[PDB]
């Protein structure tokens, strides 16, 4: 069982560092959004305090 | 076989972790950089104009 099924291992290892091959690229890109995202608005709140300052 | 098994889907998942965050890098950096820009425009375009219509 174990030399026969071997194969079926070896291809299920293939297929997991397939499917960990885009999902390291999914998970970061969704970082990046929400990293993103924060900065903008904190230097956008910053430019309105900015703005005022400068008045 | 396991051993191997287990190395391969490992090292798939090690790398592509950080170079995928990188494209967070760019543009995130570039939101950040903009956004203080934006703050930094904002600040000067009352700075001078008001001054000289106040003059």
């Amino acid at each position: 069982e174990q030399l026969a099924n071997a194969r079926r291992d070896y291809e299920a290892e293939i297929a997991r560092a397939r499917q960990e091959a885009a999902k390291i690229v999914a998970q970061a890109q969704e970082r990046a959004k929400q990293q993103e995202a924060e900065i903008i608005a904190q230097a956008r709140r910053e430019a309105e305090r900015l703005k005022e300052e400068a008045r």
